[PDB]
């Protein structure tokens, strides 16, 4: 589809503030809508359901810090192809009004969400202000939504993707980076259990 002339770095970088991702320990029951496999570093989730991702730091980042999410294809031969929604779902107009219909990754429950189509790389990303934990809480959670199945033909087309989360300062400079593989399917609990059986 759309071809980029670069590939974003995937290098894990904790940085000065000790940035890393956390996930709920949800298990693999049929009722789960998302579940994270530490052994695979892979999130399994359902189409358009909340995926809570925790942002952990050892120190408070400076004011105006933001958190960006971006998807890339995992396999080398696909990495320069921009990850985007399939034609069916793009023309489906199931947007909450804020998200571009071509974007795979949305953030829910945040009215300060900002979406970027990069003018040079053509990649899509979604960025929100990074907030410290709420009173009583230990971490900051962001609720992501994946708006296509991994099997959507004409979009991901059964190709595995990586989601890259970056902490950036107000000017856009990199403060930290982490990532995880994603599979979007109708049965994440079963898919995780099955893929873990095959290690
Ligand atoms: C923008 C976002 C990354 C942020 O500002 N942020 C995230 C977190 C935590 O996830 C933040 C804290 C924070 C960090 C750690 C703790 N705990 C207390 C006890 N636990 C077990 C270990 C450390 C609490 C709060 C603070 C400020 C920002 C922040
Ligand atoms: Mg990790
Ligand atoms: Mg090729
Ligand atoms: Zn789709």
């Amino acid at each position: 589809g759309s071809m980029s002339s670069s590939v974003p770095s995937q290098k894990t970088y904790q940085g000065s503030y000790g940035f890393r991702l956390g996930f709920l320990h949800s298990g693999t029951a049929k009722s789960v809508t998302s579940t994270y496999s530490p052994a695979l570093n892979k999130l399994f989730c359902q189409l358009a359901k909340t995926c809570p991702v925790q942002l952990w730091v050892d120190s408070t980042p400076p004011p105006g810090t933001r958190v960006r999410a971006m998807a890339i294809y995992k396999q080398s031969q696909h990495m320069t192809e921009v990850v985007r929604r399939c034609p069916h779902h793009e023309r489906s107009s199931d947007s909450d009004g804020l998200a571009p219909p071509q974007h795979l990754i949305r953030v829910e429950g945040n009215l300060r969400v900002e979406y970027l189509d990069d003018r040079n790389t053509f990649r899509h990303s979604v960025v929100v202000p990074c907030e410290p934990p709420e009173v009583g809480s230990d971490s900051t959670t962001i609720h992501y939504n994946y708006m296509c199945y991994s099997s959507c033909m004409g979009g991901m087309n059964r190709r595995p993707i990586l989601t890259i989360i970056t902490l950036e300062d107000s000017s856009g400079n990199l403060l930290g980076r982490d990532s995880f593989e994603v599979r979007v399917s109708a049965s994440p609990g079963r898919d995780r259990r099955t893929e873990e059986e095959n290690l």
